[PDB]
């Protein structure tokens, strides 16, 4: 009952080097795009927020491990791409290169979105099939007796329900019963359910320029990579967008498969991104009437547009006045913040996204077959009678409105 | 067995150091504000009432412990925030720094608001699972055999029903059968059900200026804290208010989350406070018709207003003439006192609160769509015909009336 413990550790070390573990779909399974952890995002930015929930002390992987303590909670920036951090840790353990992991005997990488029946059943079924030599529930004695030399990496907390496996939900909240180390990843929306149980919290930030450039070089045709590299060197606004894991995977994705470099103006990127968000969560909108979803989007759109004219990006509940917007919070168009505030706040993923959103809505209104909708659109354009506004504050809005539609462009140019 | 007992004591000591014990919600769970006992209220004041129920002999934490005898009853102020005292004791025991607690082998921190099935089961389930090696009912034989070397810290007595766990109700009432030390925290309203069983009593008082200042500094943005500190130093009335934990936490809670310092006029502070009392207990007012609940609140409002004119702050039952006001006693607007007096008495949480309450009612009446209600409101204004009242006794009433409504302000200014 000892030799097989070493076999299990070795078997898991080798398992984490398997292609079925190292490969993932950055844009989701709907697009057959596969990234290999060995060459993709390798150097994440990890912020350790203070007691006031502010970003302080920027940390790195293999710098955070040395600060590892009882339960740690890592929050996704804002409902973005896959939090490819926990699997990096499993790889590093499997490699044995990082000294901070050499003090551990086991690493168990689990998806909370796919769990049920209890801890034992989940480990046996989801991970490596444990030999019957010691598979008699006595493994708990070893787990509890050995010490904090075991890492449980739990992903997708926000997609997990306690009724399916209350043992592991209890594990993360009541760790004093196990005396092991547990790290969980979540999203902003479900953070309020936890945190109160955490010893340490952290947030995943943007990637460095060197990392983003490596990604483009590593997963693309050399000739097309040079095109994108030249474009990003020449442009100035794109350089601010290429910090987001969601965009650095789209500009390439819409280029891959082609034999020639295309500029793919930002309007295209924003449109593509928008469509991906609404379609990505479409699979969960089957309970939403088409008229509810469309009207909700229109509501969000009008909010963004008024926000542009009102020069505001921060909204409160009274600025929404719609319970049905939980659909778009789910979609990821608007993020609800439940941080250390008296009241919750609503913000768009990015200010430029809000501007795009406003543009798309205005453009649609201006091209509507209904005179009233066009009139309302004109009502907004009619405010644009100052050179100091046209070339400044509303420059982005006009560009998005124009790029989004030829007829919208015509209305804008006539006005200008 | 002995090793298990030593480990059990250590396990509990460590349990009391977890974030799950150190983190709490000073304004309740629906609002995500989390305080850490390590930096928040650390130095409470404990008054030991005499046989005449007089406030005498100011005591302190770690000064009272040395005078701990058979069961102690600690009374809250008047239905305020969390009585974060018992958990501090558990922490101190867990730290092992206070000599008074070094004599104790076990500390058992329990919430009576969540208890049932018996003491044995409650301890195991609510605190820490006791190993099956000693968790054989004989635990109690050990516990009893030992001596008065353990502490049972029981919170939320007013939320405890004896039908759920009569063993604990017995634990607190019949102590010679248990031969251990028990400390219970209760409220004024349910004091009458006990007291007769107590050996020693204490009341939680207000915090010092140094503490309140510390609390502001510890849980708020530096820049915003500086703003509040300057405001507090400049004002005269706020300083008197900032003795009560309820207002101290709200004041910083509403400023917290903002990017800039705001004056937050005390009329806003009182409004927020008022609404919290009304809405927080709404969950337990579902058996009260909306007409009955509002009518009762209006009744309280009129009582406050008449009391202001009559200079009456001490109310009797005949001044209420409504059995249904138990809903407001529950709400916490009015506190019923059952001190050693010929008759029970009713009082507002604070004189300034009573004045504020009067303000709300008068302001509302003066803006009513019903001429009779406006007339009644005016009838009160018609008494303000002497400068000696205008700039004195009713100054706060006029200020509250104004702050509460623009239309009310207009009526007031026309009068003045």
């Amino acid at each position: 009952s000892e030799g097989d413990l070493d076999d299990l550790a070795q078997d898991l070390k080798d398992l984490y080097h398997t292609p079925s573990f190292l490969n993932f779909y950055p844009l989701g399974e709907d697009i057959d795009i596969i990234f290999n952890l060995k060459s993709t995002f390798t150097e994440p930015v990890l912020w350790r927020k203070d007691q006031h929930h502010h970003r302080v002390e920027q940390l790195t992987l293999n710098g955070l491990l040395q600060a590892l303590q009882s339960p740690c909670i890592i929050e996704g920036e804002s409902g973005k791409g896959k939090s490819t951090l926990l699997q990096r840790i499993a790889m590093l353990w499997g490699s044995g290169k990082c000294k901070a992991l050499t003090k551990f005997k086991f690493v168990f990488f689990l998806r909370l979105s796919r769990a049920q029946g209890g801890l034992f059943e989940t480990l046996c079924d989801q991970l490596l099939d444990i030999p019957g030599t010691i598979r008699k529930q006595t493994f708990m004695a070893m787990l509890l007796k050995l010490r904090q030399r075991v890492l449980f990496l739990l992903d997708g907390y926000n997609e997990f329900k306690p009724q399916n496996c209350p043992e592991i939900e209890a594990l993360i909240k009541e760790n004093h019963r196990f005396k092991n180390m547990v790290i969980v990843t979540t999203t902003t929306e479900c953070l309020r359910h936890i945190r109160q149980f955490g010893a340490l919290t952290a947030e995943v930030g943007d990637m460095t320029e060197d990392s983003a450039q490596a990604l483009i070089r590593e997963v693309l045709i050399k000739e097309l990579a040079e095109g994108l590299l030249l474009q990003i060197q020449k442009s100035r606004c794109l350089r601010n967008l290429m910090k987001t894991p969601l965009f650095v995977v789209i500009t390439c994705a819409i280029q891959m498969g082609e034999s020639e470099f295309h500029s793919h103006t930002q309007t295209t990127l924003f449109h593509t991104f928008y469509d991906l968000l609404i379609q990505k969560n479409k699979h969960k909108h089957k309970g939403v009437a088409a008229s509810d979803f469309i009207r909700s989007l229109d509501h969000c759109g009008d909010l963004a547009l008024e926000g542009v004219f009102s020069h505001k990006f921060d909204f409160e509940l009274q600025d929404v006045s719609s319970v049905n917007e939980d659909v778009l919070l789910t979609t990821g168009l608007l993020c609800k913040y439940t941080a250390q505030r008296f009241k919750p706040k609503y913000k768009f993923f990015h200010k430029s996204f809000q501007e795009y959103t406003a543009g798309r809505r205005l453009s649609s209104l201006l091209t509507s077959h209904e005179p009233e909708e066009v009139t309302k659109g004109n009502g907004y354009l009619q405010k644009m009678v100052s050179i100091s506004d046209i070339t400044s504050t509303y420059s982005s809005l006009l560009r998005y409105t124009c790029g989004s539609s030829v007829e919208a462009t015509r209305a804008v140019m006539k006005h200008l």
